[PDB]
C-alpha cells in the first residue's frame, strides 16, 4: 500500500454482526431479536420480524416456534403476520399443514400449540372459503390428520386405520354434518403415501481450534513501551485475553490473565470506538501479562494500560461487555500487589546490573492444587499466603544466595495444560510440584511429568520435584514419589525429589539450593 492505514472491510463486520444475530437468536429468540434491530440489520414491526422468522436462514425452527407461541402482545403480533406470509389458497388442509409444519416446530406446551394452530386455522379458512364451516372444524380435522400421520407411520400403533375409519372417525365435524367423503378420502390418502417432512433441528461446529471461547475477533492494539498499534486476533477464554498475529497461528502472541482489571471507554485522536483495561486501585502499576519475543521466548508485558481500538462502535460494546463478564475478581490480587509493593526495591535495577549478577529461568508446573503459587510467593514475600486456583500464571524474580530466579508458575488447571508448552522456550530449570497426600492423581503427575521433560525444548533442563504437603497425614514420602512418578528409569537427567511443606517453608530454601548447586 505504501500508506499502511488500517481499513477493515465492512463485509468483514457486517457478516460477522449477521452471524452473530444469528447465534443468539438460537440460544435466546428475544435476545437475537433484539441484537439485529440494535444492529441495524431487522425493523423492529411484529411484520418485519415475521419476515425474517418465516425466511428463518439459519435458524433453529424449535426456536421460531418457542417464539411464535408466546403470550406477550408483540408475539401474538409476530405469529399472525407469519401466518399471513403462508399462501394456503388451493391447497387442500393436507397440504397446507405441509406447508406451515415446514416452517416451524411446534413447541411442546398446550397453550401455545393452540395458539399456533388457532392462527394456522383461521388463516386457512380465510384462503380457503366455504371448505369448512369453521374454525373449530379446521381445528379439529387438522388434529385428525396429525393423528392420523402418527396411527399410519408410527411403529408403536398396531392397527392402522383404513380409509373408512377415517371417513367415520370425521362423521359429525363440519358443525354437525358431515365432510365430502372424497375430500376426507383425498387427505387419507395423501397422509399414507408420504408422512409429514419434519423439520429435525440440527447442530453446527465450531469454526477455530483453541479453548472453548466467550468472543473472538479482530482488534488494533497499542504497544507497551513502544507505543505502535498492531492488527491482532483476540481471544476472550477460561478469565483470559489472548492475542494473535494471525487466525493461522497455533501459539498466543499475548496472554492478558484477567486478574481485578476494569475497562473504561477513551477518545483517541487517531483510532476509532477504543477502550482500556486497567487496574483501578494500582494506579501506573504494571499489568500481568506475558508477549512473546522473536525467538519465542515468552516474557513479561510492560503496560500500565492496554488500549484497544474495535472496528465498529458495535463491537466495541460486545467486547466490553465480554470482557467485564470475564474479569476474575478477587480480594488475592490486591493482597499479592499491596505486599510486593512494600518491600520492592528500586536498588535492585542499580545493583542487578552492576554485580551483573547471572540468573536462572524456571518453569514452574504440576496439577491444579499442587502447591506452586504458594511456594512462589512464600519465596518471593516470606509468607504463606492464602491462594485462589491460578487462570493463567504468575511470575517473580526470586533473590537468593547471590542467583536471581525468574520463575514462572504456570495454572494447572486441565483447560490450560495443553498451553503448558508455550512456556518452554528458555527454561533453564524446571519445577515440577506434587501433591504427597492425592494418591488418587499420582498417576496423572506422572503422566503430565514425563510428557513436559521428553519435550524437544526441555531436553536439557535439570529437574527438581517438590514433593509438597509432607505435613499432611500418610503423604506419600521422597522415596514413593521417586517411584510413583517414574523418575528411577530416567537415569540421564539430573533429577531430585525435595520433600517440602510449601506453607511453613519446610524444603523449598533446600530446594534453590538444589538449583544452584546443579545448575550448568
Ligand atoms: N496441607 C498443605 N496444604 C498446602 C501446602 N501447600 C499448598 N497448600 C494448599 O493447597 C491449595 C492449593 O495450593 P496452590 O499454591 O494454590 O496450588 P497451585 O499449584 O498453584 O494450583 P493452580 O493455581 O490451580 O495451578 C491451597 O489451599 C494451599 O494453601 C502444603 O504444603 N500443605
Ligand atoms: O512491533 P513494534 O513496533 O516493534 O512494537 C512492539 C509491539 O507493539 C508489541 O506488540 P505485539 O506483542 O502485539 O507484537 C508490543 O508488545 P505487547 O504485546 O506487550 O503490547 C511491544 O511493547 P513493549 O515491549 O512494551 O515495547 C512493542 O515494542
Ligand atoms: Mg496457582
Amino acid at each position: 500500500m505504501g500508506h499502511h492505514h488500517h481499513h477493515h472491510g465492512s463485509t468483514t463486520q457486517r457478516n460477522k454482526q449477521i452471524a452473530m444475530g444469528r447465534k443468539k437468536f438460537n440460544m435466546d429468540p428475544k435476545k437475537g431479536i433484539q441484537f439485529l434491530i440494535e444492529n441495524d440489520l431487522l425493523q423492529s414491526s411484529p411484520e418485519d420480524v415475521a419476515q425474517f422468522l418465516y425466511k428463518g436462514e439459519g435458524l433453529n425452527k424449535t426456536v421460531i416456534g418457542d417464539y411464535l407461541g408466546e403470550r406477550d402482545d408483540f408475539n401474538i403480533k409476530v405469529l399472525q403476520a407469519f401466518v399471513e406470509l403462508h399462501e394456503f389458497a388451493d391447497l387442500n388442509l393436507v397440504q397446507a399443514l405441509r406447508q406451515f409444519l415446514w416452517s416451524f416446530r411446534l413447541p411442546g406446551e398446550a397453550q401455545k400449540i393452540d395458539r399456533m394452530m388457532e392462527a394456522f386455522a383461521s388463516r386457512y379458512c380465510l384462503c380457503n372459503p366455504g371448505v369448512f364451516q369453521s374454525t373449530d372444524t379446521c381445528y379439529v380435522l387438522s388434529f385428525a390428520i396429525i393423528m392420523l400421520n402418527t396411527s399410519l407411520h408410527n411403529h408403536n400403533v398396531r392397527d392402522k386405520p383404513t380409509a373408512e375409519r377415517f371417513i367415520t372417525m370425521n362423521r359429525g365435524i363440519n358443525e354437525g354434518g358431515d365432510l365430502p367423503e372424497e375430500l376426507l378420502r383425498n387427505l387419507y390418502e395423501s397422509i399414507k403415501n408420504e408422512p409429514f417432512k419434519i423439520p429435525e433441528d440440527d447442530g453446527n461446529d465450531l469454526t477455530h481450534t483453541f479453548f472453548n471461547p466467550d468472543r473472538e475477533g479482530w482488534l488494533l492494539k497499542l504497544g507497551g513501551r513502544v507505543k505502535t498499534w498492531k492488527r491482532r486476533w483476540f481471544i476472550l477464554t477460561d478469565n483470559c485475553l489472548y492475542y494473535f498475529e494471525y487466525t493461522t497461528d497455533k501459539e498466543p502472541r499475548g496472554i492478558i490473565p484477567l486478574e481485578n482489571l476494569s475497562i473504561r471507554e477513551v477518545e483517541d485522536p487517531r483510532k476509532p470506538n477504543c477502550f482500556e483495561l486497567y487496574n483501578p486501585s494500582h494506579k501506573g502499576q504494571v499489568i500481568k501479562a506475558c508477549k512473546t519475543e522473536a525467538d519465542g521466548r515468552v516474557v513479561e508485558g510492560n503496560h500500565v494500560v492496554y488500549r484497544i481500538s474495535a472496528p465498529s462502535p458495535e463491537e466495541k460494546e460486545e467486547w466490553m461487555k465480554s470482557i467485564k463478564a470475564s474479569i476474575s475478581r478477587d480480594p488475592f490480587y490486591d493482597m499479592l500487589a499491596t505486599r510486593k509493593r512494600r518491600i520492592a526495591n528500586k536498588k535492585g535495577k542499580v545493583l542487578s546490573k552492576i554485580f551483573g549478577n547471572k540468573e536462572m529461568r524456571i518453569l514452574m508446573l504440576g496439577l491444579d492444587a499442587a502447591g506452586k503459587t504458594t511456594i512462589l510467593y512464600k519465596l518471593k514475600l516470606g509468607q504463606s499466603v492464602t491462594t485462589i486456583p491460578t487462570v493463567g500464571f504468575n511470575v517473580e524474580t526470586v533473590t537468593y544466595k547471590n542467583v536471581k530466579f525468574n520463575v514462572w508458575d504456570v495454572g494447572g488447571l486441565d483447560k490450560i495444560r495443553p498451553l503448558w508448552r508455550h512456556y518452554y522456550t528458555g527454561t533453564q530449570g524446571l519445577i515440577f510440584v506434587v501433591d504427597c497426600a492425592d494418591r488418587d492423581r499420582i498417576d496423572e503427575a506422572r503422566q503430565e511429568l514425563h510428557r513436559i521433560i521428553n519435550d524437544r525444548e526441555m531436553r536439557d533442563a535439570i529437574i527438581l520435584i517438590f514433593a509438597n504437603k509432607q505435613d499432611l497425614p500418610d503423604a506419600m514420602k521422597p522415596h514413593e514419589i521417586q517411584e510413583k512418578l517414574g523418575l528411577t528409569r530416567i537415569r540421564d537427567r539430573n533429577w531430585y525429589v525435595q520433600p517440602s511443606c510449601a506453607t511453613s517453608g519446610d524444603g523449598l530454601y533446600e530446594g534453590l539450593t538444589w538449583l544452584t548447586s546443579n545448575y550448568k
